[PDB]
Parts: structure tokens; C-alpha cells; sequence
């Protein structure tokens, strides 16, 4: 299950709605500094769902997505990248990363929390 959360954004705005709206839920979201900080720790940390943004960035950082897919701990694990142009080749990056699915910010509470509440909830077809 749902144990701990990470989100990155730029406006401070967002940072601090996902991480209410998911404090308020109990579940324990945090914050970083920047997707490099976030995303090097979750490799570290191994959260349950992580929250990256940004807009065709250069240097490293969402690479580590790579390592994280292919590895049997991470694959697993569901991600959700945000964006900004909204084009369909972009959709592809995010695959090639590695990531489940990507959206677009803002996020709204309502999404937000039913993106992770399916997550939250076991399974039962």
C-alpha cells in the first residue's frame, strides 16, 4: 500500500495544494527542492508515488528514471509526470523514461488524490 509520497513543482502554490491535499488524506507527502533532488532521493527513499515537473529540460536528473524502470522495485511503482506543452511527441519521453502516465499542471485535489486513492485501494476484478 501507500506508505510515502514525493512532489516536485515550481510554483510554490502547487507544491503546497498536492502536499496538503495529500497531508490532509494522512498519507505522508513531501516536498523537494527541485526533480533532481526529488527523483535522486526516491531512488534512495523508494516512495510510492513521485511527482516530477519541467519542460524539456538538458541536464541529468529524470534520467535516473532509467535505472529505476528497469530494476524490479520501481517498475512497479507508479509515476506521474507533469507538463507544460502538452504535444503528443512528449508523450513518448515520458514512456521512454519509464514513467506509468503523465498529466497536466496545475493538478486539481479531486484528480490528484483519485490518481492515488485507485493505487491506495487493492485489487479485486
Amino acid at each position: 500500500m501507500i506508505r510515502t509520497i514525493l512532489a516536485i513543482d515550481d510554483s510554490a502554490t502547487m507544491r503546497a495544494l498536492l502536499h496538503a491535499t495529500l497531508a490532509q488524506a494522512g498519507y505522508e507527502v513531501t516536498v523537494a527542492a527541485d526533480g533532481e533532488a526529488g527523483f535522486d532521493l526516491a531512488a534512495t527513499t523508494a516512495y510510492d508515488l513521485v511527482l516530477t515537473d519541467q519542460n524539456m529540460p538538458r541536464k541529468s536528473g529524470l534520467e535516473l528514471i532509467a535505472a529505476l524502470r528497469q530494476l524490479s522495485a520501481y517498475a512497479d511503482t507508479p509515476i506521474l509526470v507533469l507538463t507544460t506543452e502538452g504535444s503528443d511527441a512528449f508523450k513518448a519521453a515520458a514512456r521512454d523514461a519509464g514513467a506509468t502516465g503523465w498529466i497536466e499542471k496545475p493538478i486539481d485535489p479531486g484528480v490528484l488524490v483519485e490518481l492515488v486513492a485507485t493505487l491506495s485501494e487493492p485489487a479485486a476484478n
